[PDB]
């Protein structure tokens, strides 16, 4: 479970096996003749990490069904052996079965958290091969969810389709393979640490680490704080597994004002090195509070995409992408819809970017007749039992993150119909109890004409909005959108309690202009948003606006999708549209604090 | 004289454009006289249109010579009882026309009218109407043509296939017959030819001075109707020259304009004037309309639509104007030519104030001896002067009446830094003045030179009318510089304490071309690039107006620096808003027409 960021360290190797790997589509055959024992025979060449989708020109290979098998060779020092030899996946999606040479060392359901396996040492033979098979399936079992039927979410006249093919009920394209780094690292056999828990505490003017190190094996431990600078600031020799560090002259990481102490911990021989922001978050009557001042988010809903490696991680992007959201004003993004790259959110922690830190839960909802919510044995979803594991595996991974300021549980579940309170309860009981910061907990809702009776009322500390009115609806009559868009969030906003919008936009195609309100054009996109405004700049318990999307991004085909999705503010090179500019003005003059 | 053909109690209106024939002259179409029968082998071209772009030939657009359209002209044996005249409202860049083979009139000058009488004894049952259309330009036509093969706009030298005309301007050398052809009448005895008004404003009434000139012996009526139709002024039995007085009169004003109704009679005669009242004036360093201090917010146009190029464009017209009055602006300068009566017409109508301009570009031989541009005619000099000032009589003679001219531009980007350019100019000023009734202020558009203090717009002109492109041409993609350079040479025509405008300023834009970090032809540069001009311009108290180069992306010819035209448009050739049209409007909107600068 415990999933500490691979690095180099004094005790620790760390192998980057990324690289040119071997690459073979499954035609039904590829376990039974068991592939995994010799080299793949007839094969491609695909890059590691990367999406494989859209690296070459073949419809078969990008609309895939099933398995796909990755191989590279691994001939490493036999000194290795004296460590600890541990293969970590970053992220496989969406199902992996790992084997070196011929044997299946680990399988992870999955595809956007990482996963880990020992490598036993009478196994490495002097050379040796690495097979990871990748399933790219998705049903009712699945997070994210795909659609058991030959529906598809985006027919005029019905047909036969020519090959099986994964049908998403989700609004992004099923990008899939050895997404993030495959890498190998060490640690000292005997006495190592596997896991690491920092909180803080700010209470009566003393700012405070509290440590909590899990170790396996027997040694002494040790913790040290350290500025950027390298001044060590506070440490202790021989300590407990717990214990609390008093930070004199502590300085706060903020939004858009990083600061990270380096925390170097030390048992036995092992040594790990944690960057930590201390900060705290609490919601408080209508104010989200960060470092006890009244925040508001002002930022995007996210996909990783980028072109030619799909959901693959791009860290020249990555930069690029905090980069721009600087340049606009933004402070803030959600992880729509999955946990992003470890590589993302340690860059997020080191630039002050505020995160909401997302699930993979989208696609629960079965009604876009058998209810939803329904018992599994009547045909109900079968994903809460996943559901558990995924929450624990993310909370795990980004606990530490000060970036990290809420938990979003579900994106538009189907959480105004019967059952959906009781699907969720567990859930949200499960990430408080495993946050050691007990931050805010929300799922995001879909917009829903009985919104009234959305078992986010009941459930989440941060009600987050998605509404598209002016484009799902009222297209083309913003002033008709205005007044619906009034109606509603007038309910929310006598909840008292803080709400925001995580998704609102309109499809808007770089290049298509019209001075009078024209659906897809460029001056659209802008007065749509203008419409939103007037309303939420009037509502005080509204703490934050996070658009859909920041930038255009690949989904499956439709009579609705202009080659892929163009909500964002940005297209998919990340040019900016006039909403984007807009945008830019318009953050410029509300500050990350106070604004409310 | 050039009244404006209208349909009226004594006047026949018959429009006869629409399809026409239409054949490229091989070198012998004079020769066989091809206008004394039918046109054999032909196409069919509309009529009006440039014809450079309606099909799909090089060589058809690219054709150097002449061309010849012709229709077939069967009118009413009852028309013989009246006064028949054929007037052309504009055929680029001069015509030859024919009636059954019979050669009526000749023309010279491609974005001005003219008309000829049919002889009653030449009108048959069936009659032919012909005319040869000449696109060649040369350093005696108006625009200037190159003489030389070489590109106003190569890295290795070449031969060129064929011999083409090479413009000394940017944009393309559309021809044809541009602009409506109509067939009008009036009575054979006395009829009136032209019409002068001038008006003063005495407090609130204006007194409106006219002058009717006259063919033949009747009795001179006229009369002065509001909107709405009631009379407001009139006298009867005047003869040519008289005035008359309006009380409270409504004025003319930018934005909000007001039109009379002018109704004049001459014998059997019946002629309907629109007029709207109002005053212009420089006076320091302020541009009066009205008597208040005007700031231009506008653009350098072209006349120029796809597919027909030139060729007058009605509904483009409303387009235009209703694009001008949603961004905030008020005035537009018509570069580089005479825009079609049609459109001067809306431009009273709508309360846009129109910088009125010549056809004179491209007067400039230095853009086996070297030649100066004003040396004499047998030295090789320009041979332009004399057609210039037929421009400007014929320019003043149409355009006098429009309330919406307020100003008129001699010459775009004439060599004016040069030796024996004062000399050539200062006729053409003092023609201008002697012939507009109003004596409206005169001004020359000013090429962008290092010898700026030189430019002998200085001796001559009421405004400084400056193009320049601080930013684009010089220190591109380095803003800073473009500021500190831009405040350097404007202080200066600031210390002259006369009134000076951009005429032109503006950075080629691809829409869809994008980037946060300054980089020429995406949209963000454009933006920033007026606003670094902005930041030098509103700080000078006698800069009253900013005229973008241009309203739209056009067409020009071919080279390297030419992206498919001209793309310094705030709007695209279909009329699109690029991100700096936004801009604009933002800024037009916090700008007020009058007292930005009081
Ligand atoms: O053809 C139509 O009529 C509709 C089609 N679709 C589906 C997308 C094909 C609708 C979808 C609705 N939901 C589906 C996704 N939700 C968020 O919206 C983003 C987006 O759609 O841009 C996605 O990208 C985000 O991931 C997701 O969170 C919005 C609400 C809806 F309310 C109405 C329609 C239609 O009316
Ligand atoms: O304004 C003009 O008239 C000319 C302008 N330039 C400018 C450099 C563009 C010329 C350049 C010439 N070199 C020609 C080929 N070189 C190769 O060509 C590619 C390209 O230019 O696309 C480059 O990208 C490659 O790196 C380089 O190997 C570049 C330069 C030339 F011969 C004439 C001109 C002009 O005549």
């Amino acid at each position: 479970n415990a999933m500490l960021y691979p690095i180099l360290t004094q005790s620790r190797m760390l192998i980057d096996l990324s690289g040119t790997w071997r690459f073979k589509l499954d035609d039904g055959s590829g376990f039974e003749k068991k592939w995994y024992e010799k080299t793949l025979d007839d094969a491609q060449l695909m890059p590691v990490p990367s999406s494989y989708n859209d690296i070459k020109e073949s419809a078969d290979l990008r609309d895939h069904y099933g398995w796909v098998f990755y191989q590279r060779d691994l001939n490493i020092p036999a000194y290795l052996k004296t460590q600890r030899i541990v293969l970590r996946f970053a992220a496989v999606t969406h199902s992996a079965k790992v084997y070196v040479n011929g044997t299946l060392l680990c399988e992870h359901k999955g595809g956007f958290l990482p996963f880990e396996t020992e490598i036993p040492e009478n196994l490495i033979r002097d050379e040796n091969l690495l097979t990871v098979a990748v399933d790219n399936r998705i049903d009712h079992s699945t997070l994210p969810v795909g659609r058991e039927d030959e529906s598809n979410v985006l027919s005029f006249f019905p047909y036969t389709p020519t090959k099986k093919q994964n049908k998403p009920n989700f609004d992004f394209f099923n990008y899939c393979g050895i997404t993030r780094p495959v890498k190998l690292y060490t640690t000292p056999k005997d006495a190592y640490i596997s896991d690491i828990t920092l909180t803080s505490s700010l209470e009566n003017n003393t700012a405070r680490i509290n440590y909590k190190i899990d170790t396996k094996g027997s040694a002494h431990t040790a913790i040290g704080v350290y500025t950027k600078q390298g001044v060590c600031v506070a440490q202790t020799e021989n300590t407990g597994t717990e214990g609390s560090l008093t930070i004199e002259n502590a300085v706060l990481w903020e939004p858009l004002k990083p600061y990270l102490y380096e925390v170097k911990i030390s048992f036995g021989e092992d040594r790990y090195t944690l960057p930590y922001g201390i900060r705290s978050v609490a919601v408080k009557g209508n104010k989200f509070l960060i470092n006890n001042k009244p925040f508001y988010f002002k930022g995007y809903g996210k996909h990783e995409d980028t072109f030619p490696a799909g959901r693959g991680l791009n860290m020249p992007m990555n930069a690029k992408d905090i980069s721009l959201m600087k340049w606009q004003g933004a402070n803030s993004f959600r992880t729509s819809h999955y946990p992003y790259s470890e590589e993302m959110m340690r860059l997020c922690d080191e630039e002050g970017i505020v995160v909401i830190d997302e699930t993979t839960a989208v696609g629960v909802h079965l009604n876009f007749r058998v209810n939803t919510f329904d018992p599994i044995e009547q045909g109900g979803i079968r994903t809460q039992s996943h559901h558990k594991e995924v929450i624990k595996d993310l909370i795990a991974r980004d606990k530490n993150h000060a970036c990290v300021v809420m938990w979003s549980i579900a994106n538009e579940a189907d959480t105004g119909s019967k059952g959906a309170y009781e699907y969720f309860k567990p859930l949200f009981d499960l990430a408080r109890e495993l946050d050691p910061q007990k931050r805010p907990c929300t799922l995001v809702s879909l917009q829903m004409v009985n919104y009234k009776e959305d078992c986010t009322i009941k459930l989440s500390d941060v009600f987050c909005l998605n509404r598209y009115y002016g484009w799902y609806t009222c297209g083309a009559d913003l002033q008709a959108a205005e007044k619906m868009c009034r109606e509603e969030l007038e309910f929310w906003n006598s909840l008292g309690k803080p709400f925001m919008y995580t998704e609102y936009g309109a499809d808007t195609v770089m290049g298509l202009h019209d001075t009078t309100d024209s659906m897809f054009t460029e001056e659209y996109q802008v007065e749509y948003y203008k419409t939103n405004h007037k309303v939420t700049d009037t509502l005080d318990c509204f703490i934050g606006e996070q658009v859909w999307n920041f930038a255009d991004f690949a989904t499956s085909q439709g009579l609705i999708r202009v080659q892929g999705n163009k909500k964002g503010l940005f297209t998919r090179d990340r040019k900016p549209k006039l909403a984007a500019h807009y945008f830019k003005e318009r953050w410029s003059k509300i500050p990350d604090f106070g604004y409310k």
